[PDB]
Parts: structure tokens; C-alpha cells; sequence
């Protein structure tokens, strides 16, 4: 199914995929096997189900949050890495890439949001999210709006959600507590209610997506936006004179973004893991590897000690990492997409007035700790009774669409 002699890789379409595939040429150079680098819509949906019928890429890119699900599901090979290779990383981006004692995924980089605005529109932009009802009709009064961001992906109200206690697993004592979902608590119906409030009272639009964010941004139409590094260098060939800065805080608490771990597995399908390994190792993660990346789009803080320092005195990533500080590196855990699938409907039925917050949230937490429950159960039915038929016939009527 997956063909032997090459490599495929998939990578989502806001990363740098051309300077990525300028490393699987490199590698072509030298062994004579060819990588094709692709971008799918729904990348992190569509690799699921592929790799469940034995195909796909030799390569999944995306971020350590998913990879834990993929594994848990038999998708991915553990990786070898010798200890010597391994010490040219840093230990808490082995860590994300960790699932139940194994290597699952090479770390790559470390992303997190952070306010992105015009230093001609707003030489001093707002500390606190209170500010910005006020600053967007001084800027409305000169035809422009005070913030736009993607409002169709959770990844990117998070932050907000969980400022004053939106949480999606608690986690204690070294471990999440599965049963401990914090989407509908007080403090995440207010981050919400917030945003919903901007809504409502016009300073920003319900159907604002990532490219109508970007296009408004990157063409001086808005004054702030909330991205990734991924986003900075479409803004450097806008020349709008931009800065990266602190997320806003909201009731007087940090904005705590989900943090990213951008990660590399290998389809457990792949009759090429050790064409794959080579890739990562010798010609992806190194120096020059990492520059044809990050030349194409920013990585951010990336996980090779090497190639970290050389970009470590960036001001944009300076303030990434102090946004990642205040927020938290992300879960692998294989209950991480019942809890995105649950906050995304939540997010989308609130902004568009189809639910109330309270009753968007109160729906997302139960769908969301369903799901994890039923996750857990899937594993706890599967120890008790083997890879069998009566063990099927189980997890398919729990699991049932
Ligand atoms: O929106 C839920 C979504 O958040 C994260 O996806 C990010 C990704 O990590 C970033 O690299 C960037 O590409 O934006 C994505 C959001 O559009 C989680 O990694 C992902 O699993 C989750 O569904």
C-alpha cells in the first residue's frame, strides 16, 4: 500500500513545506531516494484514517498533542534514536514525544501563540482583553478594527478560555485525571462570555477565519492579531511594521496558551522507517536542515540545542517563550481529540448565537469527558480480553459512531 524506495511526508499547509521538501531534495542528492512532501487538508483527521487501512505517509508532521491517540490506535513505530543523537535535543521536547515509557515522534519545535500587532496602528497595544472594546471603536473611527484572529479553530481562544480556569485535563502528581475536565467551569464561561461579548457588540465577527485573519492583518486593515511563528515571515514580505508581544491578560490573570511540541512519527505501515530515521536525523535535524525550514516559514523555538541558540536572541521568540511559560505544554494523551472535537463546537455554536455559553460548554464538557471515558474503557476492555473477536464486538457498540 505505501510504497517502498522513497518517502512520503505529510505537513500541515500553514508550515514550511517548501523548505522542507528543499531537505528531501538534498536527501535525493545523496541516496538517490526521492520525498515527496505533501500538505492534506484535515491533515490530522485524514492520517487516523489512512494509517488504520495500513497506508498513508512514511511521515506525519503535527503537533505531540495528537501523537499519543496515534499510538494508543498502532499507527506509529517507536523511533530509535541513539543516546548520542538524543542529547542533541533538548530533554522536555523528548518528554512531549514520550507515551507510556516510548519514543512515539522526534521533536522538532516549540509553538505557542502570542499578540501580534501594527506599530503604526497601535504603538501601544492593550495589556489587558478589558481594553479592547474601547480600542476598537477609536479604530473603527479611522476604518480599521482593533483585532482579528481565526475564531473557527479552539487552538486559538484557548488561551483566552483558560485565563481565568478553563482547563482540559487537571493534572497532578505526574498524571491527568481523565474524569477532570475543566471546559464548563466558571472561569472558562467567562473567557467565553467575553468573546462572545466582542461579538455582539461588533468589535469582531463570528465567521473570521484563519485566512480572513491573515489576509486583514498582513494588508494593515486590523490592528492585532493572535498567531504562531508559522505566520511572521507573510508579514515580513507585507512590510506592515509589526510586533510580538504578551497575550493580553484577562481579569487580570495571563492568557495561557495550549503549547505546541511540533513533532515527526513514522507510520508503523511504513516499509521505510529506516529511509525515514536517516531523514530526520542526519538531514532534517540539523543546522542546515532547520534553516531550510524555518527560512520558509518560522519554527519557533526548535528542539535542536544547536540551532536553538543560533535563533535564541529573536525578539519574536523571546516573546513566545515568555506566552509558553504562561501557559502549559499540551497533553498527549489519547483523550486530546474528544477535547478539541467538544471545544470547537462549543466555540463555533457560541460565536454564532446558536447556543448560549453556558449551554455550549456545559454540552462540550460532557461530550468531551465521555469520549475520554470511552477511550479509557476501549484500552481497559482490550487488557481484560486480548485482541479477540469478543473484544471487537465490545469497543465497537461502546465506540459506536
Ligand atoms: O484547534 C484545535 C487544534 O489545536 C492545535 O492545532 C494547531 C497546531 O498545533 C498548530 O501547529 C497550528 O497549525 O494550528 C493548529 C490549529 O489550527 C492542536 O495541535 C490540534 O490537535 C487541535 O485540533
Amino acid at each position: 500500500k505505501i510504497e517502498e524506495g522513497k518517502l512520503v511526508i505529510w505537513i500541515n499547509g500553514d508550515k514550511g513545506y517548501n523548505g522542507l521538501a528543499e531537505v528531501g531534495k538534498k536527501f535525493e542528492k545523496d541516496t538517490g531516494i526521492k520525498v515527496t512532501v505533501e500538505h492534506p487538508d484535515k491533515l490530522e483527521e485524514k492520517f487516523p484514517q489512512v494509517a488504520a487501512t495500513g497506508d498513508g505517509p512514511d511521515i506525519i508532521f503535527w503537533a505531540h498533542d495528537r501523537f499519543g491517540g496515534y499510538a494508543q490506535s498502532g499507527l506509529l513505530a517507536e523511533i530509535t534514536p541513539a543516546a548520542a543523537f538524543q542529547d542533541k535535543l533538548y530533554p522536555f521536547t523528548w518528554d512531549a514525544v514520550r507515551y507510556n515509557g516510548k519514543l512515539i515522534a522526534y521533536p522538532i519545535a516549540v509553538e505557542a501563540l502570542s499578540l501580534i500587532y501594527n506599530k503604526d496602528l497601535l504603538p501601544n497595544p492593550p495589556k489587558t482583553w478589558e481594553e479592547i472594546p474601547a480600542l476598537d471603536k477609536e479604530l473603527k473611527a479611522k476604518g480599521k478594527s482593533a483585532l482579528m484572529f481565526n475564531l473557527q479553530e479552539p487552538y486559538f481562544t484557548w488561551p483566552l478560555i483558560a485565563a481565568d480556569g478553563g482547563y482540559a485535563f487537571k493534572y497532578e502528581n505526574g498524571k491527568y485525571d481523565i474524569k477532570d475536565v475543566g471546559v464548563d467551569n466558571a472561569g472558562a464561561k467567562a473567557g467565553l462570555t467575553f468573546l462572545v461579548d466582542l461579538i455582539k457588540n461588533k468589535h469582531m465577527n463570528a465567521d473570521t477565519d484563519y485566512s480572513i485573519a491573515e489576509a486583514a492583518f498582513n494588508k494593515g486593515e486590523t490592528a492585532m492579531t493572535i498567531n504562531g511563528p508559522w505566520a511572521w515571515s507573510n508579514i515580513d514580505t507585507s512590510k506592515v511594521n509589526y510586533g510580538v508581544t504578551v497575550l493580553p491578560t484577562f481579569k487580570g490573570q495571563p492568557s495561557k496558551p495550549f503549547v505546541g511540541v511540533l513533532s515527526a512519527g513514522i507510520n508503523a505501515a511504513s516499509p521505510n522507517k529506516e529511509l525515514a530515521k536517516e531523514f530526520l536525523e542526519n538531514y532534517l535535524l540539523t543546522d542546515e536542515g532547520l534553516e531550510a525550514v524555518n527560512k520558509d516559514k518560522p519554527l519557533g523555538a526548535v528542539a535542536l540545542k544547536s540551532y536553538e541558540e543560533e535563533l535564541a536572541k529573536d525578539p519574536r521568540i523571546a516573546a513566545t517563550m515568555e506566552n509558553a511559560q504562561k501557559g502549559e505544554i499540551m497533553p498527549n494523551i489519547p483523550q486530546m481529540s474528544a477535547f478539541w472535537y467538544a471545544v470547537r463546537t462549543a466555540v463555533i455554536n457560541a460565536a454564532s448565537g446558536r447556543q448560549t455559553v453556558d449551554a455550549a460548554l456545559a454540552a462540550a464538557q460532557t461530550n468531551a469527558a465521555a469520549d475520554a471515558l470511552k477511550i479509557t474503557v476501549s484500552e481497559m476492555i482490550r487488557d481484560l480480553f486480548g485482541d479477540s473477536d469478543k473484544s471487537r464486538k465490545l469497543l465497537e457498540s461502546i465506540n459506536m459512531a
